[PDB]
């Protein structure tokens, strides 16, 4: 089977920048970007924007976002593992976030936010829960790389990309999101239902100066972690 | 192996009292109850009665949340019966207190319908429904439909004589707009759905119109007659 790789960061941190430098560095090296599009246009596999929805009135969408997100992905995630990748001697899918990082980061810092009620957080458990359990070992992690960055990187990042839904977004929810992260994957004391992830492997890496063309030190790092892997 | 029937039919048509009648004729017969049926009386229970009691409350901002937690409980509910004490059973059959397909067809559609779901709410439901299903419940496909006929006047009736406060609010008008989508899916068969084999599976209509709770015999009779046509 195929090594199953996390990309993990904060909003603007870098993913898809890396992620795309990677991508190139070898045939066997695929990677699964999350849905963004999707959310952008909600169209069935014109439509409304659901991403736009959630950060104008998150108190009414963050739940059917949230569930929307995680489910897009999961089904993008799926799709991957059969892809032309099965037929390629030593293979690395490179997952831009994961279904732990959609509850145990975004989902639960908009619970905590007070944009979800005790009864939508449940439902959303109880479902992740229960979704994630029915694939068994197909969709679990080989590894994870933590893109670092200041939540003031981010926000300076975000306005650089200038996607109109999150213009809006305070230092503060980036901060809020920034510590997730660091309590997930750098200090390591974020429990999650998900008991592997105990001994999974982090690569952590200070993306906070513009590695887009200053990137060979970062590219040595992951290869180096991926023969330990 | 087991067989899959569903008792289809409109509010208070008398689904929950033949489910029960027919659990009682042989240890070959299990049911399982709707999810929103239980609900109208443990966090998977305790969500129910909160999401059930803010549906009432403002149907405009939880019908997305609802139909979307209903559904995933009967696919639960379902799968779980289905590795339940029937497994090893000398010719079992498994009666579903309403299906997947209704929840979709008949009560999420009437929703949109009402524009309770927006249209992004609704792309979303039907992606959502569409994913589940095929992946999740692919064995809970049916062997055959139970349609339990009734007037939406019997329905009104047997709403007061049940006596849920919620339900006793409940209009004709709403119990004629769900009538007309069971007769074009159940009874006309003109209804499209996403799930081809629909197309073919057998159904059973029985006017449930007279009161069958002491005269459930000839009822019973048919039941067994379809079930040995499958
Ligand atoms: C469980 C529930 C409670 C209330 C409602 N609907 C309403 O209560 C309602 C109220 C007003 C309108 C019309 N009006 C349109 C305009 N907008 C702005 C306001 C509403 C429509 C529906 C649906 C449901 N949904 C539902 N879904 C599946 C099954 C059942 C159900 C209920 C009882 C017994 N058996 C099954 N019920
Ligand atoms: O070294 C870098 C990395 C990122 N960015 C910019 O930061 C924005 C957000 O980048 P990305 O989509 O990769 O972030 P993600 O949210 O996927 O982590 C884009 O405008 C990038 O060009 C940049 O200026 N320099
Ligand atoms: O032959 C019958 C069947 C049902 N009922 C009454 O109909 C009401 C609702 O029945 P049920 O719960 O079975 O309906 P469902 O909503 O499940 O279709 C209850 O008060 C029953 O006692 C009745 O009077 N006679
Ligand atoms: N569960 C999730 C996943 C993503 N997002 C948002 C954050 C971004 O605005 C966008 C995904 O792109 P990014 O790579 O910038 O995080 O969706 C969110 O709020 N909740
Ligand atoms: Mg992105």
């Amino acid at each position: 089977r195929i090594k199953k790789i996390s990309i993990e960061g904060n909003i603007a941190a870098g993913k898809s920048t890396f992620v795309n430098i990677l991508k190139q560095l070898s045939e066997d090296w695929e990677v699964v970007p999350e849905p963004v599009a999707r959310w952008s246009n909600v169209q069935s596999t014109n439509g409304g924007n659901v991403l736009q929805m959630m950060y104008e009135k998150p108190e009414r969408w963050s739940f059917t976002f949230q569930t929307y997100a995680c489910l897009s992905r999961i089904r993008a995630q799926l799709a991957s593992l059969n892809g032309k990748l099965k037929d390629a001697e030593k293979p690395v899918l490179f997952f831009e976030r994961s279904v732990y990082s959609d509850r145990y980061i975004f989902a639960s810092n908009l619970y905590e936010s007070e944009c979800m009620n005790e009864t939508e957080w449940t439902i959303y458990q109880d479902w992740h829960d229960w979704m994630n359990n029915q694939f068994g070992q197909s969709l679990e992690l080989d590894g994870i790389i933590y893109l670092q960055a200041t939540p003031e990187t981010c926000l300076h990042r975000i306005y650089l990309r200038g996607r109109n839904e999150e213009q809006g977004i305070p230092l503060e929810y980036l901060e809020k999101l920034h510590y997730k992260h660091e309590s997930w994957l750098l200090h390591r004391t974020l429990k999650t239902n998900f008991d592997y992830l105990q001994e999974v492997p982090i690569l952590t890496l200070d993306v906070n100066e513009d590695f887009k063309d200053k990137y060979e030190s970062l590219v040595e790092k992951v290869k180096e972690f991926l023969s330990t892997l």
